[PDB]
């Protein structure tokens, strides 16, 4: 599993469960081209967005949509989303993941790079 | 001052000193129109992007450079940059801040919205 | 004013405002006695802590009355305070900013140290 | 495993290996006393803390040995430790994940309590 996303909640001290999430991948044209999405587990996990194979080098856009998950609690939110844009793979494959910790106003994201 | 943006650096400890700021409002058309750019002050301040007439009710992203930042201190990254976005939304006389405060691979960022 | 406190507050994306502050110097006995105190202001800072003469060489705790100001809004908090332990070493004219950004379940601090 | 504690390093993107972790529990005298010890492994990760059994109510404290670990790879950080100060058990056992997140000049901290 190359690319793993995590996600906590700050204010409930637990898992964000059911964030969607969008991976975009920068096509040769410069435009974000849809690559992979899903949604957190009920640990606040997704895996299984894409292959070994299929995740070559390139520029990646990790969209959390942070603002639906607040609204689906009661909290008007300031962000639109979170997003974690990096270059992956040009060393050769490595195994991300990309961990996000949600408040209201404020998110904090960390990656996880393993070879 | 409708909109503010604060840079803080987490290795050093410090101010980020000249990150390149990039300001967007989403158009109807879907795609971020360049709206107001500079660079961090000594300070890590970026003040004067706008003026309460021009900065209205919309989508916004704020992009921070940081890539190019962690090069300049000889210091391998992770993101291609950080990019916060918002709606602003009138209710009342407001301010807003944008606070980041960065590291190779994790950046926070906050929100800090006065009357 | 070589000691500034500055706290601002995730959820609602404001200062965090009339937050009791503690600052306290390790002792040769290594105990924690009693050196500066006060609330965080409307804009969520704290000065005026100490001076230059009294703010000698020495290992600090700032703790951050974080349980009180939640139990203040309605809102159930983890931690007891945030505390921030440091060394204050001499080399060269220098301003020490302790910066915090609470969450009912998390709380981000940094240093900014400037001459 | 009532009591885990997850350290990741900012700076590196990678877990933060060979922390060490020293847990406290506040005594009937209010004394601090020492509840448990033990160092982040491979995964950043120390698990075997504590039983259910010994992990009573109490306000326990978590002190992360974050000033030994960036000795360790030549940066002088600015804090002495972590420090994470929590009320445990007041309402049942639970089961609490500890998470930190690593810069020489800042960290941030989160709880994830499950039932
Ligand atoms: C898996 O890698 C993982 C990661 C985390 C915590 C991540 C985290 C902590 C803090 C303080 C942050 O600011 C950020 C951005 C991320 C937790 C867990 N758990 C819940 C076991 C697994
Ligand atoms: C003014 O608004 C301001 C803000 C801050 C710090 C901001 C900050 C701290 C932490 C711990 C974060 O995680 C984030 C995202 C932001 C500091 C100062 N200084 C330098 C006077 C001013």
């Amino acid at each position: 599993c190359p690319l793993m996303v995590k996600v906590l909640d700050a204010v409930r001290g637990s898992p964000a469960i059911n964030v969607a999430v969008h991976v975009f991948r920068k096509a040769a044209d410069d435009t974000w081209e849809p690559f992979a999405s899903g949604k957190t587990s009920e640990s606040g996990e997704l895996h299984g967005l894409t292959t070994e194979e299929e995740f070559v080098e390139g520029i990646y856009k990790v969209e959390i949509d942070t603002k639906s998950y607040w609204k689906a609690l009661g909290i008007s939110p300031f962000h639109e989303h979170a997003e974690v844009v990096f270059t992956a793979n040009d060393s050769g494959p490595r195994r991300y993941t990309i961990a996000a910790l949600l408040s209201p106003y404020s998110y904090s994201t960390t990656a996880v790079v393993t070879n």
